[PDB]
């Protein structure tokens, strides 16, 4: 039941939005205008081909949907993965003991560092052995510690 | 029963589609005009030779078709393939334990990695062996985890 | 039975085309304009020079 001539991509996406579908919200200025006549068919064809041809991209936090163009979506996107590398590399580290029985640690210290750094499950830290009581000396991210703990344990 | 002369390529378009075949919709500023007259041929043969010599690029996502340019498709494509090269360079890594029976697990770690990364069903992780109890321990992808532990099971 | 002076190349074409030929289309601005006459021929010979 819709036609709409020079009407804004922001009204039309509003209009689908109140005829009972799933609460929708948009940027400021998104796409623009557009024009277009169809009926009888779902949301899904017709929201995909106009979000195809010349409409912008969405996602869905759960319960409502999201417009925008896909640029700021991957400009965001790279910005939380710089983000995540760069706090990641550049941490305040942390260093402590775990002790070890059943096993020997020298071996749990060639698994888990080892031969360059490739291999190995660190970033600039560093295991070290002491041999005399059976333990694990590591210096890392207080991150890594826990799932290098829940490892070897 | 055609014969456009000075008609927007739009607007043939459009009179293609209204004429009892699949839906079809274009870009803002596509090709521009043209002028042609023929009838009594299919639609197959007088679409082709219309987006071949002058005509752009279609695509059908399985019931309605869309038409633009090659340039705007192919731009598309490389979009899509540098998004998916870049987020599987730079991802982050998840490390886990896998569990080998009926086979030694220092085989299965000099099948899967190996040497130099262009052999290597690898990354920028990384294979190690656990000899006492049998098990690999990998770090990589959490996709890339996912098919390594279907074949390797 | 052709003689097409200062005609475009898309008119002499479409001639050739429009004479139980098979259909043929051109681009926009294919070549422009030209000016020959020839009868009594393949249209294969006069075609390709």
């Amino acid at each position: 039941s819709i036609n709409f001539q020079d009407i804004p991509v922001r009204n039309v996406l509003q209009l689908i939005a109140d005829y009972n579908g799933f609460n929708l919200v948009v940027s400021d200025s998104v796409v623009g205008n557009l024009t277009l006549r169809l009926d009888g068919v779902p949301w899904q064809q017709v929201l995909d081909i106009i979000l195809q041809v010349k409409g912008l991209d969405k996602r869905v936090d759960g319960n409502v949907i999201l417009i925008a163009p896909k640029e700021e979506l991957d400009l965001r996107e790279k910005q939380a993965l710089e983000k995540a590398r760069l706090a990641e590399e550049l941490g305040d580290l942390k260093s402590e003991i775990i002790k070890i029985n059943f096993a020997k640690a020298s071996d749990i210290a060639a698994m888990i560092g080892g031969e360059g750094n490739v291999n190995m499950l660190s970033e600039r830290g560093s295991i070290s052995i002491d041999e005399r009581t059976n333990s694990l000396l590591i210096r890392e991210l207080p991150d890594n510690i826990a799932v290098i703990r829940e490892i070897i344990e």
